[PDB]
């Protein structure tokens, strides 16, 4: 109900919506004034536009704020509660010794590259098609890759909202 | 050792540095694009920058990832090692109820008429200093409020940087 979202003090706004862009809040606290919202839509394009504002510096900023898929994070327990249950779904907490280390590999691989880890829409996507992904990206320009991974992180928060 | 610095991993400079501004991983993370860092100066220039360059909407934002001093994070403990850190130094955790309340309610107005929490660098300010910020800031325009509050943002900052050095 985006009345009752109209309607929320900023520090219970931040609270509710402040990991729709990983470990972010500063992104969903900035847009609480522009209330009120017509709809979760309008929510949805004042987040785009903000991000959109930002230097390239702070997307790659964004970016480096997200969790390798598989990696320490995932291994360790210590994923947002929004990362947990994207990876479970896309078949990373499942994935056997073989597929742990080709991750490990693919992710250290793109990392050296492009500086900024690789982030795709998990919900989206299962197990091959995230490798298939990798694979294709890393061979991209920096320009190109960096538009490319914040359309997904724009993907991430659109789902994360509706999940709201 | 600034050398040490500019050879960190984003990982491992985001771990380092992602509190330096409370809740703001992203500006650490962002400002590691500029590496390398001529010095300390560098990275402060650096995060200041980034912050300038933001909306108005980013500068409340940052201001909005903050806690409030005696707040319910810190009644609930559940403040960031830095903000336990500076706001025990303030005075914030040994207040009694008189003054746990006070601070609820001089918090209540400031932020009801900003739309952001009151933001001070506490390791400069005791318990009555303190008092004494909320109520004359209180009386700034809202235009004017925003510049002073980012300011503190930066002083924060700035002693958060020293403390890991």
């Amino acid at each position: 109900d985006i009345n009752v979202v109209n309607a929320l003090a900023y520090e219970d706004f931040v609270k509710l919506f402040g990991n729709v862009v990983e470990k972010c809040p500063l992104i969903s606290a900035a847009i609480w004034s522009y209330r009120p919202f017509k709809d979760l839509a309008d929510i949805e394009a004042r987040i785009s536009e903000f991000i959109h504002s930002l230097p390239d510096s702070g997307k790659e900023g964004i970016l480096r704020c997200h969790p390798d898929l598989a990696g320490r994070d995932l291994q360790s327990g210590t994923l947002t509660p929004e990362s947990q249950e994207e990876q479970s779904q896309a078949g990373m907490t499942t994935l056997d010794s073989a597929e742990i280390v080709h991750m490990y590999r693919l992710n250290s691989e793109y990392k050296e590259r492009f500086g900024f880890p690789f982030v795709i829409c998990a919900r989206l996507n299962n197990k091959a098609d995230i490798v298939r992904q990798l694979s294709e990206r890393l061979k991209n320009r920096r320009t190109a890759e960096l538009e490319c991974a914040i359309e997904e992180v724009k993907k991430i928060c659109s789902l994360r909202l509706h999940s709201i």
